[PDB]
């Protein structure tokens, strides 16, 4: 069908399968379970199916990649949570904004279950495909057969992908008008699901319902004890080498991550002899793992959640890691103080700063093999903000957190937390400094991520409401754990307010660019 | 096609009187109060532009009825207009949202309710019918209502143009629509005209600076927040915080004027208000008397930055001996106090009498005070539901009421000399006048013409319910200023995303 | 903002009784002294305290010389109205006013803020505004139809006495408003049927005790009075509320007691 | 109907009536005039129906208001004349111009009668009404019915109007293309006269004819016995106080304004004792007042048409007015002579500069309660043109005319005239300084004017042909009497040739703006 | 409808049920009836109070529905009080002292006690209780 617009121009609503339905008739399906026809009728967007194209994208990377599956439609999705087995095709619909002053043409290919999907104008053709030009525009409907050798599937099925990816370059410059893709999907008059079970499974809950929470009643995982005074981001961190502060949906907690990082911050060592050569008597000591009783590499070499701050690489008698620290006694611990610790040893490589149980103590006077507390409480010496943030590197093989850096163009946004600074007036030594820690993710906003697990290859976009809805800034949180925003300006003091109330947007594809800006330099 | 859902002739049988419509009414078609708002470019995707409610409030004679009425039945053919061009890129989706269901933030899911949809380019205007989604025979005052949602279908990719484009909606009830249950026309819903009566703004008073008229208007890209106290009202709420709709009479104050003397610099002594409207200093009540004071013109400035006031001991039938002194909020050298809002405050008499009433007329300021420093109200924190801090959505500049407070200085040692300075007032309860005579269509905004030159020159404001007018500023400037010809004038009802289509060059 | 004025101060001189000086009214309104146009500045002050009283009675003001910036010594001062000692000037609108100050600068602005009364001067004398006359079509004079009393807002002035010999000492009285823009606010708001008067019904004791009010479409409102008293009052707690148009000739149903 | 333009483009050729037609049977008139055909199929521009909507008009103000009448159409107007009773609607054509490159809706409504007119996008949508496009443009035809309650009507008659208003404003940054709106309109078939009558009625004649004259042929009322040297314009002259130069179409000569400056410009005065305390001895004199005889404040306070130089405001021994003046003497005058005279009293407010019969004069020996005459002739001392411009304060209730304004964005064109200066080389103590005169507007063109009654709400606009039609001003003139020009530059001294021929090219609404614009600074 | 004072004869109004429901449940929100002095007492000629009683009865279409055992929440219509005499009843304020009489005074403006006060919604208030003694 075709219609003009207001005045001039011309826009098509195409409608068309680029390849055949072959509608399977359940007969080895117990119980054809049939679906309300209203929802048939009404169409909803696809989780991810919101992708931009401007005249800067690449000709070739694919935008969008959808299963053709129940997760499509979000009425269909919540059903397929009540039954156990779906059949059926989908017809998705392609809302392009189309202007008659644009040039372009996108391509939506149906690539069939266990094929690879390329990315290229060429060699993306073959797949059965339509073109879509931008100047027509307007819901080209595609029907999305269900491309099955089964008759109808199980969950954990693979399934066939349609694929939209730039076919000609838009470049008409009429000042950088990008063009926004909506995709909307409903079942097909002849999906069915069967075989109705309990509504408990494996689904990604459809709408991820974000707690009313805010971040400063969130803990921080690598400085418990102290509120998340502000959300903040930078621009010089790049990378995150956390092992106390991260958690994922699918392999939870990662490292020394922990679900209650306050209960495991305390820790003990057994302050075995001997010292390195420092001008202050640094008595080694080596941790003591509850969760390791036999030292072998597969599991952490530290206790569980115990410390993070890794103060220097090299750091010698300029910086330090300030503790509590009391001989075990019984009942408690005997006259708990404040002492300079440090992460292995100064005097080696591998040992200066990583995970292992041997650290230096202050305690000139630490008895040999005796149990001894640790508070890792604060930081002294020189160190600094960006000093804490530097995470000890960890080697071996205890599955430790690989340390992971932003997509291009976004950056780690932090759970910002005010360390007080505590000066003894006395001569104990040892005066921690006024310090901050940032912390990839607190696992409270994890604990409902657990409950509605993320759709797999789908980003969670939260838009974060600061000021009663007036401001809503939006950071995407990918399933990895980290929570990241698209920046323009290059600051690295910038800062998110506390406010709270994180609300879950949509679903979005890791390639997605945050439509919203934050100016660090402002 | 153009009906998405076709509508359900309700029998109203159950009504005890089926109140018919002129069929002319259905007939005629007219635009819809609020059902106007402006889509851009830099318009968030997803964002719900304007939201309705099959109501009578739809069509402004069926609202009008609605006055007299008391229930309602059916829905309403709605027809969309669209301010497009052909450079524009995009397409809308209006999708009918009955009543206890919830809108999607996306389009793909938005097509599933009933819904249709045109061209930003296409000039002929389409035709929805929005039915009206019940569960009873009729519909009686009060109850939920289905919603009609407009979302962009396609945002505005070409965006060549660079200028948003402004829509504005109308409606006809159905051929079935139908009232019932005919009542005095008395009603708490906002009415659909707003006659707003030609008052010149200096005709109006300065919460902030009584005693001295509304000199002229101001716009300035500095202020880009609004503490204050005073200015302050609320269409809803009616006054906020210390705001009265008496400043003059609220302006007069005292104070118990306990003997003590300023510790970090013994060179002034402290006097704590009394507070006739709050009988004890409860955490609720506001903390000064109503209607006092917001100068905030000193944030630690312990002696550089002053506050002038008329003092005098209290006797038996009037004050002592008034005369001017300069005075400031709570303690200077102390955090939470140098500008809050309680009763100790700055005293410059050497001599104060241990707890003896002070006549408290805050008059004006002294020292290097200046008009930005005068414009910061103190900073209020506490339980007492304080006045919110409020700034205008981006693009857009505070107006303000300027007002000139004239200067004193004195020859004779009474060591006071008020510096000249102007006062800033948010809002006027002489515009509140007619605000509160007419009620605010809910979630709605007020486009008012304010014209200068008997009609040559007119500036569009918009004035929220929160109280604050605001205007659409191209460029930005700080001193940019406005004539107090007058003739305020209704021109519509906008959605508060609504941009004003004029313009104003501050930098001019 | 209409209650602050200023005046040109020439260099007049008192007769009766000396050491005070005239002055004349700036008209920023009125640019010109006309006969049409308000002789005194718009909104400036009514309170007429003496009729022929050159010094018994008098009025307080907060004067200062007027200066770059602002006013100048802004102080107390005693005034009065026109000529005391002549007939048509003692007690009318006119630029001319006394001035207590003995030194007053040959035409110089200075601040007027009417501020209070002083000497014998009392209610009784301050509701009697100064006689106008001329051709500025004045607000006429008014008295209520016969069986009924105008209803005021009552207002309290404080006083103010001086230790110092500044010679100025405000004597405590109050003060009788005919009407409140703050009702003629809804009053525009909502138009008067032409040639009816709206009756108004007065709560105090929410709802417990109900005054019923005529408000005349030229701002006076009455009540229906059996008794004949000076002193009543009527507490100030509000909630006024329409009841219905009637006709000027309407007799409140209700009555009010003023012996009581 | 639609067609499309020379290529792309879309133009709706719209015809729709948003009222309904009820056509009178016309019983109780007692002949039903019919008319000729060919006017109904012949199509007229209303008088003031050329309005032009730019992007920079606010939207709400209306743009043009017509009462649905005969004066609508040229020929139905001239036949109304005719005849006597009128009826039947009127086909108004909307004629815009579409670019589709442009963006925006105007909304024309039919007002009922007696309906005030609101101004508003919104608060107007209520009356029948119909939105056109801007990029559809061309030609709404509205079937403007024809509102009665009587059946047929007299002059006088209330009148419903049709009111066009900025439904959307022009937005479509093309570089300023402003849209120029024609409004036509022809009688409806049903429309009838009745009643034929002798052809002399209160109508304004639908064309002004304008007697092709020059300036320099006028008399200047300011200054008679002194040709109009030349037309002029100044930015300065804001206000027009005068009140010798003004007169209107409805209420004639207002004020001291004559009819025959130069019959008037004489007057005599009584010469009473007294004087002021200046150097010079001016005694007092009044002003005798043929026409008001008792002096009463309802009749001017001074001879009609008399003086209006008003040099200066507080003017004492700078500034005076120069008169010939002789006392009355069996026969004539004795011994006319120049004297320095002026109006009131400078020692005194109210008579420093205005309008009463107390006027200083130079002479020293001038005789108590002799009359006296006077000759305003010229100005002495250090007056100028802008202190002659300024006429002096008029007060009391003698229906003076008030001073007026231009609309914003135009300017008084005068009636310049130049005076010579009058300089005794003997010791007479008065010496005219050169001075010019200014002059609101002269009788001449108000007699053609007053001949062709001004259409009410309507303003003629006249072009000014200069150079044999090369070049061809356009001066918007008022029923009040004012003419004015649309000027752009901000000079005082501009000037504007004599040449003449003076013609009438249509009638504006007042809001219109000239087309044509003067550039005060070239 | 409007009636007047002097009028001896009942005028009948009819009292709709205006619903915007099929039937009414137990608490729902309902139409209310008013009666306002449409008029003043002017006159005040009687000075004496006038007493106005009200009687109802159910319209034929007036109908039940969900039969439900008697018991309810609401206040019975009519009150029924057993015949005690107030020296047979309990004085809270000085218990083992039977109430000799019942008593009137003017002085006795305002009471402010605790024990005697009682309340039907709030039962005992204060020190009240049920059992003084």
């Amino acid at each position: 069908t075709e219609q003009v617009t207001g005045a001039t121009g011309i826009t098509q609503s195409t409608v068309t399968a680029p390849l055949p339905e072959a509608v399977s008739s359940l007969s080895l399906a117990p119980t054809v379970n049939a679906l309300d026809p209203w929802v048939y009728l009404n169409q909803t967007e696809v989780p991810g199916g919101t992708f931009t194209v401007s005249s800067a994208t690449q000709p070739g990377s694919v935008l969008l990649e959808l299963e053709i599956s129940p997760e499509l439609n979000l009425y269909t999705s919540h059903l397929f949570r009540m039954y156990a087995g779906w059949s059926g095709g989908f017809s998705l619909k392609l809302l392009v904004a189309g202007n008659a002053f644009s040039a372009g043409k996108l391509i939506a290919a149906i690539i069939p279950p266990n094929i690879e999907v390329p990315n290229s104008a060429y060699l993306l053709t073959g797949f059965p495909h339509e073109i879509l030009d931008f100047r027509t525009a307007d819901s080209m409907e595609i029907i999305a057969p269900d491309i099955k050798n089964i008759d109808y599937h199980f969950r954990g099925d693979k399934l066939g992908k349609l694929v939209v990816m730039v076919y000609s370059p838009l470049r008409s410059t009429s000042a950088d008008f990008e063009i926004e893709i909506k995709l909307t999907s409903a079942p097909l008059p002849d999906f069915k699901f069967t075989m109705l079970v309990p509504p408990i499974q494996n689904n990604a809950l459809p709408i991820w319902s974000i707690p009313q929470a805010p971040p400063y009643s969130m803990v921080n995982p690598r400085s418990p004890l102290t509120p998340v005074v502000e959300l903040y981001i930078n621009s010089s961190y790049a990378t995150c080498n956390h092992q106390l502060g991260r958690y994922t949906i699918y392999q939870g907690a990662i490292g020394n991550s922990t679900f209650n990082p306050s209960g495991a911050w305390t820790a003990t060592c057994t302050a075995e002899a001997g010292s390195v050569t420092g001008h202050p008597n640094w008595r080694y000591a080596l941790l003591d793992l509850p969760d390791n009783p036999t030292f072998d590499p597969t599991l952490p070499p530290v206790p569980r959640g115990f410390c993070d701050w890794g103060s220097g690489v090299k750091s010698g008698n300029k910086q330090h890691l300030v503790c509590f620290t009391g001989k075990k006694v019984e009942g408690g611990f005997q006259d708990v103080d404040t002492h300079m610790w440090d992460y292995g040893d100064n005097e080696t490589v591998g040992l200066d700063n990583t995970y292992q149980r041997t650290i230096y103590i202050k305690d000139p006077s630490l008895e040999k093999d005796a149990q001894y507390l640790v508070i890792p409480m604060g930081v002294s010496g020189a160190a600094n903000d960006d000093t804490v943030q530097v995470a000890p590197n960890c080697y071996g093989s205890w599955d430790y957190a690989p340390t992971v850096a932003p997509p291009l163009g976004e950056q780690f946004v932090w759970f910002r937390s005010q360390l007080p600074a505590s000066k003894t007036t006395t001569t104990s030594g040892v005066n921690s400094v006024p310090v901050n820690v940032n912390a990839l993710m607190s696992p409270d906003l994890m604990c409902s991520a657990y409950a509605s697990g993320f759709p797999l290859g789908k980003v969670a976009l939260l838009d974060y409401v600061l000021f009663g809805g007036s401001v809503v800034r939006q950071f995407k949180l990918y399933p990895e754990g980290y929570m990241t925003a698209n920046t323009t300006g290059s600051n690295t003091g910038f800062i998110i307010p506390a406010d709270g109330y994180f609300r879950f947007n949509s679903w979005v594809s890791p390639s997605f660019m945050i439509s919203s800006v934050v100016d660090l330099n402002l």
